[PDB]
């Protein structure tokens, strides 16, 4: 039975405003509502991984697992296995996988972050899974982040805290965050970010969704917006949303939004907006396409309706060859040319660089580069010709050209990483000089470029 290149992935998100379930929920998990939609003639075959976030969840761990395993179970006539559930307050993520995938995942980590301080740590957060499918990696973030029309930049803060922070993949790759850990990386949850209109605009807002006229609203945006400018979620993709705003309802109808300030709201306005929310990062060039982004129309319970995801995701097998794993095949190596780092850094620090791969046998440490100053006021570290070789475990073309190189580059005064980045080796040619090019990200913010030329040997 042959391992797969491909798999489904469902990501749903949902507030559930601390209200138990209606008896059915199945709408959710075939991706029907409003939205990119997912076809009828699809609605028996199972996705081989779902990965449910909630947030508000007044279930336990128990109750939930019996409602999502019920329910896939009335869809597809399988029943599946639990990988990880994880619960952090009343937010939760449970990973569910098709029973045919159980020797196929491994080293399975689960993680939260706790945001905020005194006052505001108590309730907002991330849970997060990762795991190995095959050759590989996919880590999924549920995080409830900041409410409220006027904190958009605690939103900002809120997510530069979840990805320093959250424990999840390979503990050997120290320098890099989750945003470089995983080959997918799923982002959920009710990340809380609104349509930034007046108050006053409130019925015209409910007009324009009556009309289906999503435009002018997403324009305002605040997750749009603050993308836009670079100042949260640098690097991952959004499907267009095209289903009218998640949050806030009248619950046990979906025919009124709930926007007028309460005592129960704290005396704040909820216009609608979208709350709820899916984003994804992949390594370059790995297959990833979104085949469903929505919300469902049947599921009135909460003040939030949930939202499905789907994804075709490109996946690789565990690959042995006579030598790696466990020694080096001497007919591959990795050479990076000419390469030079472009820091936004202040500092005068000589720094070196780190490889890491799966396709090597340990991380490799390079020589320091030479500093110059660049003519727009940055610092150029520059590595000319002087990079080791790398040598990968395996040289067979149809495993390299599959891997990634994830690179830092660090301080020799405190060995701190300034930057970190990832190189595809899916090139054009072998034994060719060809450009790379990465963005650095530091704590997910750009810090830098490198960029140069890479020369790869196969066996073939
Ligand atoms: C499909 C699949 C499912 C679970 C699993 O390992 C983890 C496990 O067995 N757990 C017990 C129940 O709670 C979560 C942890 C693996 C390797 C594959």
């Amino acid at each position: 039975q042959p391992e797969p290149d491909m798999i489904t992935i469902f990501i749903g998100t949902w507030n559930m405003g601390n209200a138990p379930p209606p008896k059915k929920i199945t709408s959710w998990f075939l991706s029907k509502g409003q939205g990119k939609t997912r076809d009828d003639s699809a609605d028996y075959i199972p996705h081989d991984i779902y990965v449910i976030g909630t947030q508000e969840d007044p279930l336990s761990e128990k109750e939930w697992l019996e409602i999502l395993k019920h329910s896939l179970q009335e869809i597809t006539s399988v029943t599946f296995k639990t990988v990880a559930i994880h619960t952090l307050w009343n937010i939760r993520i449970v990973v569910l996988a098709k029973p045919e995938h159980e020797n196929r995942i491994s080293h399975i980590c689960t993680d939260n972050v706790k945001t905020g301080i005194a006052n505001t740590l108590g309730n907002k957060g991330a849970v997060g899974v990762s795991f190995m499918f095959n050759g590989t990696s996919l880590g999924f973030v549920n995080s409830h982040l900041t409410s409220g029309s006027e904190k958009k930049l605690r939103r900002n803060q809120n997510y530069m805290n979840i990805l320093r922070f959250l424990a999840l993949g390979d503990k050997k790759l120290s320098p890099f965050n989750i945003t470089h850990r995983f080959t997918h990386l799923f982002w959920f949850g009710d990340l809380n970010y609104r349509v930034d209109l007046p108050t006053w605009e409130a019925e015209t807002i409910i007009q324009k969704i009556k009309q289906q006229q999503y435009a002018d609203l997403l324009s305002h945006d605040q997750l749009l917006t603050e993308r836009r400018e670079q100042k949260v979620f640098l690097h991952f993709e959004e499907e267009e949303i095209t289903f009218a705003p998640t949050y806030r309802f009248e619950r046990l109808t979906r025919d009124k939004y709930a926007y007028t300030k309460q005592k129960a709201t704290g005396m704040k306005y909820n216009l609608p907006s979208w709350c709820d929310r899916v984003l994804w990062k992949s390594y370059p060039l790995v297959h990833v396409v979104c085949q469903s982004y929505g919300s469902t129309s049947d599921i009135m319970t909460s003040d939030h309706s949930p939202v499905f995801a789907t994804f075709e995701a490109g996946v690789t097998s565990q690959f042995v060859s006579k030598n790696g794993p466990g020694t080096v095949d001497s007919q591959g190596q990795i050479e990076f040319l000419r390469c030079y780092a472009t820091l936004k850094t202040k500092s005068q620090t000589k720094f070196y660089l780190e490889f890491h791969s799966s396709c090597l046998e340990s991380f490799v440490k390079s020589q320091e580069g030479e500093n110059e100053e660049g003519s727009e006021g940055e610092l150029v570290v520059k590595f000319g010709e002087t990079l080791p070789k790398l040598k990968p475990i395996i040289s067979d073309p149809e495993y390299l050209l599959d891997q990634h190189i994830l690179i830092s580059i660090k301080s020799s005064d405190s060995d701190e990483s300034y930057g970190e980045g990832c190189i595809a080796l899916r090139l054009e040619a072998t034994e060719t000089q060809l450009p790379i090019y990465t963005p650095l990200t530091h704590h997910g913010e750009l810090t830098g470029h490198f960029q140069g030329e890479i020369k790869l040997q196969t066996s073939q």
